[PDB]
C-alpha cells in the first residue's frame, strides 16, 4: 500500500493500481520460477498482454497505438513490474524505454511506421546494443565495424550484454563506421537489425547472479547486410542518438530499484509481526523497528526524488545531473534495503524458498550492469565542472 | 541556485528569492559573529523586520496579521534562514512553529487576540518549554509541579533546554498538575507564562557546541502564580496539546538540515573550482567528483522528501510516520554532508574563519537536539506495529 | 599473498602454506561445482584426507589422534578452507569445532574413546543440533522432548538448521528434559546420537542462497531410544555444555568471513590490472583505488582483531564480549567487501561463471546463520551492563 | 580499564599504567580549559615532566637521553596523551615523532647532540614544517626559495599549518633549494631553524574547530640566514627525508584517534548506567546496547590493527600501504565513535561542559590534518598497481 504523499494524480494512481492488479495474477506467482529456470516461457504472451494495456508504448505517440503519456507513468509501470519481478522489469525497460523511445525520437517516417506499430502492441520484442566484451562503460570504444559497400552496409563484429537479445525482433546496434575519426565518438552509427537477416546470430543466454529470466546474450554479425534505410539518424553521428536519451533512460531505469525496495518491504513488514521470539513479535524489538524505519525512509526518499525528477522532465526542464543522481541514489539504496530484508528474515531469508535473496541478487544489477555508480558520480561531477 | 524540480509555484519561488535576498543583505554577513559571541544583538530588530516581511506568521490566520499560507512556505522560510544562519533558524522555528502554531490550534480567542498579534509582528518573542533536566525524551516525566489555589496555579520547579527563554516574552510551559494520575500522560497542563510574572526567572544561557546564538537557558519557577486564564487547552490535558502538532513540528524543523546542506554546498562547489592541487582544479579529481555527487544527491533526495510530505500535510493528509521519517533522514544526511564539506575544504575547513565547522556543529543538534534519532526511529517502527 | 603482520609463528605459517597448497588442488578447483550442484561428491574422501593432514582434531588431544594445538591454528585452517570454498569451511567449522571440541570438553572417558578417534581421523562426520524450526535465536525455546523410560530416553521432536546433518555419523542434540523448570534453561540436556539409531531420520537438504554444498537438513526424531551413557555432560545441565564453548565457537567461526574477504580480494586485485577502460587499466582510476584501499583495510583490521582474540583465548584470558565482537565485525565487513568486489568486476561480476557472486551469497550466512548481528550486539551490551 | 588482548608485554602494561596515572593528575583535569582558552599555560613544565618520565624520546637511542624502545611503546604514549587531551596529544606527536625520529634517522653526530639531548628532556619543543598556505597535499609543490650564498642559505617565503610553531625552539622546515629540477621532487632540502634566528617569524595562532591548545601558526622567512651545517640530510634531496618520515609518521599518529575513542568510551559507558529514562538505565535499551557494542568493536579492531602493524615494524617489516591504512581506518572510525558518543549523551553532549563535543571536534583533524583520507586511500591504491 502506497501513499498520496508521492503527489500522483488520479489517472496515475488508477494506472498504478491496475498494473498492480494485473501483475499480482499474471507475473507475481511466476517470479520464483522465472528466476529458478532462468527463462520466462510466457514472455511472448505476457508482452502481448502488456501491449493491450497500453503500457508498452506508454510514451510513444498515439499515432502508432501508444498512450502519449509522460515519463512519470513509465516510471510507475517500471516500478510495478519490478515489484512483481526484476527480470521482467528490466526486460520491459529494455524494450519500451531503450528501443521504442529511441525510435520515436530519431526514427524517420518509414521506420516509425514499420517498427513501432508491432513494437507497441507486443508482436515484436526490442533490444538495444551499445556494449561489447571490452566496451561496457567506454561505449565509444566499440569494435563492431560497418563498411558501406554501395547502397548497403556490411557489418562484422560482436555485441555483448544485450537484454532480450535471443527474443528481440528489432534491435538497435551501434557500429563503428569509421575508425579514423578525429574523435572516436564521430565514427559510430546506429543500425536497425531485424530477426532473420542473413549473417546475424545470437549466442547462448547468460547465467547471471540475479534478474534471471531476462535473456541476455551476444550478437554475432558475420557479413551482415543492412540496407541504407535501416540507419537510425545519420551516418557517423551515432553518438548523437546514443546520448540524446541517456538522461531520460537513466530516469526510467530508477523505477526498478524502487519496485525492488517496495517488494522487500512488502515481505519484511508482515513477516516481522508474525514471527515471534522470547514471547513477543520480533517486529517489536528496537533493533528491528529501527531497521524497518531506515528501510521505509530510504524507500520513500528515493521514490520522491525519482518522481519529482520525472515530473520535471515531463514539463520541459530535464537535465542529466538529476537523471543520473536519482539512479545513483536508488540503485545504491536498494542493495542496502535488500540486505536489511534478509537480515530481518534471518535463516528463512537465506533459503531460496523465500524471495529475500532474489531481491538482493536483482538490486545489484542496476549498479554494475545498467550503468555503474562510478560513471553516474562522474557525470554529476563533470556537470558541476561545466558551470 | 536552486532548481525548479521540487515542484514550487511561482509565488513560492518569489518568496524564496525575497527571503534569500533579505538574508544575504541582513542576516548572512553576521552569521559568523552570532556564533562567535553566542548572541544575536540585533535579535529584536531582525524579528521586527521578519514580521514586516510577513514570515513570522507564515502559517497563522490573517485575522492576527499573519500570511495564512501553507506549511511548504514555512519549510522554505526555515530552510532559507538556516542557510543564512542555523542558530537564527532554530530561534525562528522555536518562535513561529513551536509557539505561534501552538496558539492557533489550542488557544481560545482571548489568548489569541492578546499574544498572536505581537508575536507575528515581531514585538514579542516566543518559546516552548516541554523538556526538563531529567526528562529529555520521557517528556511525560516532568518535575515542574503546578498546584491549583482558587482561580490561580502555584507553579514550582525548573525547565531545561528552552530556546529563546532569555528573550521570550510569551512562553508555553508544561507543568504537572495531577500528581495521582495512573497514566502520567493526563497529569500535565500547559501554561502561558509571560516575562515579568513574579516568581519566574531565567538562568544563564548555555554554551553549546553549535547553534551558538539561539539563546537556550533554564527557567526557574518559585511560587509562580499563574492566572486560570493563562492555561493552554484544558487542565490535566496537557499531552493532547503537546502531541496535537508534533508531526507538523518535526516537518517544519526538517528545513534546518536542508538549509545547512545547501549552505555547505554553496561553499564547497565554488571552492572546489578555485582551489588547485597537482596542477589542476581539485574539483576535477574523481574522488572529489564522487563526494560532490553524493552530497548533492543526498540534499536533493531530502529536499524532495520533505517538500512532498509538506505538500501532503497542506492537503488534509498528514501522517506522523512520514513527518518523523523526513526529520530523521534530513538530520542524518545533514551531518553526513557537513562531514564531507569539511573534507572538501582541506585544512581551511578546520579553521573558524570558514563556515564549514559551524554547519556540522549546528546539524548535530537536529540529530541529538529538538528530538533524538532513536525516538523517531521507534516512532516509525511503532507506526507499523499498530497495523 | 597474505602478510606476516598478524604475528604468526613459523609453524603457523607452515600450516597456512600447507593448507593453501592442499586446497588449491583438492578443493579450490571444485568450488564452482559444489555451489552449482549443492553437493560435495567427494565429501567423505576429502574428509579422510583432511584428517590425515591432522586438522580435523587440530584442537583435540593427541591421545585420541588430535594435534594438541591452540585455537589460532583452528582459525587459520577455517580461513584457509573458506578461502577456497565457504560451504566446506562451514562444514569444517561444524564438525571440527561444534562437535569434537564439545566432546573433549564435556565428554567422558567412554564417550571420548568411542567417537573422537573416528571423528578426528575422518571416518565419522559430526554435527551439532540446538536450532529448531521456530527457535533460531531463542536457544532455550526448543521443542524436542526426551522422556526417561527407565535406563533409556525416548526422544520425540525435530531439529532444524543442522550442518552436515545428512552426512553426520555422530550428532550432539539438545532436548528438553523437564517442561516444568522455573527457568527453561534448567530443563535441557545434551545427547550423543549415532546414525542408524532406531527412530531417527533426516529430511531433504535445504536449497540455500549461499554455502551451497554444506548439507543442511532437518533431524526427525520419532520415539528414538537413546541409552543413558550417551548423555553429554549431566542430565538437566544442557545449557552449561551449550554455553561452555559458545565464546570459542564464535571465535573460531570468525575465520570464514576472513577467508571470503581474502578470496574476493585475490580475485579482484588481479582483475583490476588486466581489464582496461578508456585506454588505461581500470585499477588506475581513483574510485577503484579507494575501493581497493577500503577492502584491504577492512580485511586487515578484521584479521588482526580475530587473530589477537584467538591468541588471547589460548593463554587463559578469554571473554564472550570479544569473541562476539570479532565475529560481528568480521561478518558485517565481509558482506560489504564482497559487494564492493562485485562492484569492481562490472558485468563480469554478475555472471555465475565468476566467483564474485558466490562470495557475496556465502558471506551473508555469518550475519544471519550461526548467529545474528543483533544477538552479538546485545551480548556485548549486556556484558557492558554487568560491569 | 584496558583489556590485555592486544598482546602487550608486562613492561608495556606498566608503561600504560604510569602514563594514565600521570595524565589523570597533570593533564586530564585541564583539558577543558586548554580547549576553551585555546592555549596550554603549563606547556613547558608539562613537557619537562614528560622528559623526566622518559616518554619524549621513547623511540630514540639511550645515548642522547632516549629510552631505546619500539614504535608500540610510542603509540601507547600517544594514545594515552590523546585520551586526556587531543590537542596536547597532537603536540606530543609533532614534537616526539616529527622532530626527534627525523633527527635520529637523518641527523649527523653534530646535529644529534646540539638539539636532541634537550628535545628529549623537554627544554626544547619540536616542530616540522612541510605544509604551506598553497600546498597541503601536493607537498612537492612547495614555494619557499632557498638561495645558497656561500657558507649559508638565505630562505624567503611562507609556510602554514605548523604545530608547536609559536613555541617550538627547533623546527625541521623544508625549502626549495632548486626550483628548476626536471622532477620537482629533487629540488627540495630540509633545514633546522632555531627560534631566535633573524628573519624567521611566527604568525598569530590559528582559531581551529578542534585541537584547541596545540598552537599552530604560519612560518614567515624574510631573508633568513641558516648555516650550511643545519642541513637535514643533503642538498636537493629533501623529498627523501619527507618520504622517510612518512610510514612511521602515519603509524604513530594512529594512537590519537585510538585515545579519543577510548576517552569517549570512558565517558559513555559509565554515563549510560547512571542516566535513567522511561524508568530504566539507558544502558539497558537495545539501541544503546548496539551503539556501545559497535563502538567497542570498532575501537578494539583499530587497536589490534595499529598494534600489530607497530609490532611488525619493530622487527623489520614495515610497509607504506599498511601504515597508511592503519590511520585511514582509525581516524575514520574515531569520528563515527565520537558522533555515537554524543548521540548517547544526548542533550548533555551538546553543551561545552561535557567532553563529547571536544572529542568530536578533535577526531576530525586526523581526517583532514596530518594527511587526508583521499591521500591515504590513493597511496594504498598506488601500492597495488606496482605488483
Ligand atoms: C540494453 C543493455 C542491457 C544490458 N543488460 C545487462 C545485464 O542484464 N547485466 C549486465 O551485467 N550488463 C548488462 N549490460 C551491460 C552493462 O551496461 C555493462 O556491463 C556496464 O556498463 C559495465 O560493464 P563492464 O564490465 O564492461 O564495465 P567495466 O568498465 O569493465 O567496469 C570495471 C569497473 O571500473 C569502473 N570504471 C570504469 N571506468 C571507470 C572510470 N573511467 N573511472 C572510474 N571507474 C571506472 C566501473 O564502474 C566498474 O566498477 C547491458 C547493456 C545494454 C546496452
Ligand atoms: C523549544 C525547545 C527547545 C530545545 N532546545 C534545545 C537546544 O537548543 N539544545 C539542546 O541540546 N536541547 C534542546 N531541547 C531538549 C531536547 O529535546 C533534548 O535534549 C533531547 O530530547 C534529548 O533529551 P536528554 O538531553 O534528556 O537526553 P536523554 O533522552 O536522557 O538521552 C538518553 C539517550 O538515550 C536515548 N533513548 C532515550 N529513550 C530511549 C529508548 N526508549 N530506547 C532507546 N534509546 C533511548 C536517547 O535517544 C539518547 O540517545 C529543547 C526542547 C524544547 C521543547
Ligand atoms: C550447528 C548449527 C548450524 C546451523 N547452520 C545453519 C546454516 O547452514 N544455514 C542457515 O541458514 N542456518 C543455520 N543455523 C540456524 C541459525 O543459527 C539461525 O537461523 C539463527 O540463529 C537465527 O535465525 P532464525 O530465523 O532461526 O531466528 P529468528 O528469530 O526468526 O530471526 C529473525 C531476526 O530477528 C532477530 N531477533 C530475534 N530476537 C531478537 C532480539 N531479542 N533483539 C533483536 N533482534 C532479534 C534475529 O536476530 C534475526 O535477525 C544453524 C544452527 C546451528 C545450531
Ligand atoms: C607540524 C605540522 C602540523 C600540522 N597541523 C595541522 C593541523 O592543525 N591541521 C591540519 O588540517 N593539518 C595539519 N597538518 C597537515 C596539513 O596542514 C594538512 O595536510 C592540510 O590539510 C593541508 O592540506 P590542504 O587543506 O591545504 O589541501 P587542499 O588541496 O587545500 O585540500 C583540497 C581537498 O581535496 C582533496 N584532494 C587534494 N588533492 C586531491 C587529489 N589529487 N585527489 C583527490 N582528492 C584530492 C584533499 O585532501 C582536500 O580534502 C600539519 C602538518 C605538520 C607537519
Amino acid at each position: 500500500v502506497d501513499d498520496a504523499i508521492n503527489g500522483l494524480s488520479e489517472e496515475q494512481r488508477q494506472l498504478r493500481q491496475t498494473m498492480a492488479k494485473f501483475l499480482q495474477e499474471h507475473l507475481a506467482p511466476k517470479a520464483q520460477e522465472i528466476d529458478r529456470s532462468n527463462e520466462f516461457k510466457n514472455l511472448r504472451e505476457f508482452w502481448k498482454q502488456l501491449g493491450n494495456l497500453g503500457v508498452l508504448g506508454i510514451t510513444a505517440p498515439v499515432q502508432y497505438g501508444g498512450s502519449g503519456l509522460g515519463y512519470l507513468e513509465h516510471v510507475l509501470v517500471m516500478e510495478e513490474i519490478s515489484r512483481a519481478s526484476g527480470a521482467v522489469g528490466l526486460s520491459y525497460g529494455a524494450h519500451s524505454n531503450l528501443c521504442i523511445n529511441q525510435l520515436v525520437r530519431n526514427g524517420n517516417e518509414a521506420q516509425k511506421e514499420k517498427y513501432l506499430p508491432k513494437l507497441i502492441s507486443g508482436e515484436y520484442i526490442g533490444a538495444l546494443a551499445m556494449s561489447e566484451p571490452n566496451a561496457g562503460s567506454d561505449v565509444v570504444s566499440m569494435k563492431l565495424k560497418a563498411e558501406k559497400k554501395g547502397n548497403h552496409y556490411i557489418l562484422n563484429g560482436n555485441k555483448f550484454w544485450i537484454t532480450n537479445g535471443p527474443d528481440a525482433d528489432v534491435l538497435i546496434v551501434y557500429a563503428k563506421t569509421d575508425l579514423a575519426a578525429v574523435p572516436a565518438s564521430r565514427g559510430i552509427t546506429a543500425f536497425i537489425v531485424e530477426k532473420g537477416m542473413p549473417g546475424f546470430s545470437t549466442s547462448k543466454k547468460l547465467d547471471k547472479l540475479g534478474m534471471r529470466g531476462s535473456n541476455t546474450c551476444e550478437l554475432i554479425f558475420e557479413d551482415c547486410k543492412i540496407p541504407a534505410a535501416n540507419i537510425l539518424g545519420h551516418e557517423n553521428k551515432g553518438v548523437y542518438v546514443l546520448m540524446s536519451g541517456l538522461d531520460l533512460e537513466r530516469l526510467v531505469l530508477a523505477g526498478g530499484p524502487l519496485g525492488l525496495m517496495q517488494a522487500v518491504l512488502d515481505h519484511t513488514i508482515p513477516y516481522l509481526h508474525v514471527r515471534e521470539a522470547f514471547g513477543q513479535k520480533i517486529g517489536h524489538f528496537q533493533l528491528m523497528q529501527g531497521k524497518m524505519a531506515d528501510m521505509y525512509t530510504r524507500l520513500m526518499a528515493c521514490r520522491q526524488y525519482v518522481y519529482n525528477v520525472a515530473k520535471a522532465c515531463d514539463e520541459g526542464h530535464c537535465t542529466a545531473k538529476d537523471c543520473a543522481g536519482v539512479i545513483l541514489y536508488s540503485a545504491e539504496c536498494a542493495t542496502q534495503v535488500a540486505l536489511d530484508g534478509i537480515q530481518c528474515f534471518g535463516g528463512n531469508g537465506y533459503i531460496n524458498d523465500f524471495p529475500m535473496g532474489r531481491f538482493l541478487r536483482d538490486a545489484k544489477l542496476y549498479e554494475i550492469g545498467a550503468g555503474t555508480s562510478e560513471v553516474r558520480r562522474l557525470v554529476i561531477g563533470r556537470a558541476f565542472n561545466a558551470d
